[PDB]
């Protein structure tokens, strides 16, 4: 197909929750558009200064005139990106739809129990889980402090629309997961939505986006809980990111 000059603006809004293939999608979108895609990894590795901006945004977003102030902040944060995935953005998908009226919406989904088990190993271990101590240690090596965890928890609460949330309760999380995914499919016009099951790969995505399947490039498969466990252990061992970054080429 012909090469065309794509606009550097948000073209794709992904509503999928963490641990649903969002980093693979981020990588795939960057392969298609040759511009960056937002993801929690963007905050952790490139823009930790964004953390307080997202926290402020979530704080203001329970609240027209104040709507515009928030929408402007949302635009500032996403400037120069061509897509959004993952926390903290995914909870804002309805607002992003208004701000970027020509952007299409994706929903990444998977088996709810596989999701919960992935989440527990990586994002939200039970507070009695000894692994949680390793996660906290690896996080410190990356320079992630209490404000990062606050942003993580608050943006999940915001996505699930729940003033508080027993994070140690599987049944609660499973119910929020199903309800969240259900509400996305109800809220977004089917013309504007593509639902992607883990493992679907390039074809339905590229069709939806009217682009050619990348030549000879397999659809990304990254950010497994096994890989994140290795990253955590390596961070603990070497006490820096830069010491090991060459060992995780596509992941980061
Ligand atoms: N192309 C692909 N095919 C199958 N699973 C994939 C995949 N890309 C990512 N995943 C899975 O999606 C999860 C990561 O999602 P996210 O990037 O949103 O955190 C991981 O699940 P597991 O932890 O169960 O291995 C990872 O294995
Ligand atoms: C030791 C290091 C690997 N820990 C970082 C971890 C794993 C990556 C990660 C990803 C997300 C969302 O994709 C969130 N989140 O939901 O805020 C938190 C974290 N925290």
């Amino acid at each position: 197909g012909a090469m065309i000059e794509s606009s550097t603006t948000i073209q794709v809004i992904s509503a999928g929750l963490p641990r649903t293939g969002t980093k693979s999608l981020k990588n795939a979108l960057e392969i298609i558009y040759h511009k960056p895609c937002y993801h929690m990894f963007e905050i952790i590795f490139n823009k930790q200064s964004d953390i307080i901006k997202w926290q402020n945004l979530i704080h203001d977003s329970h609240m027209t005139t104040k709507t515009i102030a928030i929408y402007d902040k949302l635009k500032e944060l996403l400037d120069g990106y061509i897509a959004t995935t993952d926390l903290p953005t995914c909870g804002f998908y309805k607002d992003l739809m208004n701000i970027y009226p020509n952007a299409k919406v994706l929903l990444t989904i998977r088996d709810k129990y596989d999701w919960l088990h992935s989440l527990r190993k990586v994002v939200l271990p039970k507070s009695n889980d000894p692994w949680k101590l390793k996660i906290e240690e690896g996080d410190k090596v990356l320079g992630l402090n209490s404000d990062f965890y606050k942003l993580s928890e608050d943006s999940l609460k915001f996505a699930f629309q729940k003033d508080d949330l027993n994070f140690d309760d599987d049944q609660v999380l499973l119910e929020c997961y199903d309800e969240y995914n259900r509400l996305v499919q109800e809220t977004v016009p089917s013309d504007r939505l593509l639902v992607l099951r883990l493992g679907d790969g390039w074809e339905p995505l590229c069709k939806f986006l009217n682009v050619e399947i990348p030549n000879g490039i397999d659809y990304p498969c990254v950010n497994s809980h096994h890989q994140m466990t290795q990253l955590t252990e390596q961070l603990i061992k070497y006490k820096s990111l830069d010491a090991i970054i060459h060992m995780f080429p596509d992941l980061i």
